[PDB]
């Protein structure tokens, strides 16, 4: 689980939002499992921006934060998920790491911000839906 909070966004995987996140939906896409609602309080992460390949996220499935090395963000084919068709995912970015299910929504941030959210896993590889090309989550 995790999100991302930037002014009045939420940002979340698309596949944990909750009926809140929905009833408040401001945007979405499929493609890049991502959601992103409205929030009343003001949120104070930061989006990076920038083309950063090397970062840190965090880790639930073994509390820890890990360095990585990431690639640009690219359509990827995503085998099976018990939350997802095995499918090609958008904005997708991989790692060398490790990734379960509930690593979702931890997030991955360089010098210049939040990079984007633990999305996929397993063969050992992380998978980080990217954030930094939604330039309109640092205005109203
Ligand atoms: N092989 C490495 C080593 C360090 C980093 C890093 N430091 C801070 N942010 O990233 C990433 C990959
Ligand atoms: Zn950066």
């Amino acid at each position: 689980s995790g999100a991302i909070y930037v002014g009045n966004y939420r940002v979340v995987n698309r596949h944990l939002a909750t009926h809140n996140d929905w009833a408040n939906l401001v945007w979405e896409d499929s493609s890049r499992d991502l959601l992103v609602s409205s929030t009343t309080a003001q949120g104070c992460d930061t989006i990076a921006r920038c083309d950063c390949q090397t970062g840190v996220y965090y880790c639930s499935s073994r509390r820890k934060h890990y360095p990585v090395s990431f690639s640009k963000p690219s359509l990827i084919f995503v085998e099976a998920s018990e939350y997802y068709p095995a499918r090609y995912q958008s904005h997708l970015m991989l790692a060398v790491g490790h990734s379960e299910p509930g690593d979702c929504g931890g997030i991955l941030r360089c010098q210049h911000g939040v990079v984007g959210i633990v999305s996929t896993g397993g063969n050992g590889l992380v998978g980080f839906a990217d954030v930094r090309d939604l330039l309109w989550l640092d205005e109203e």
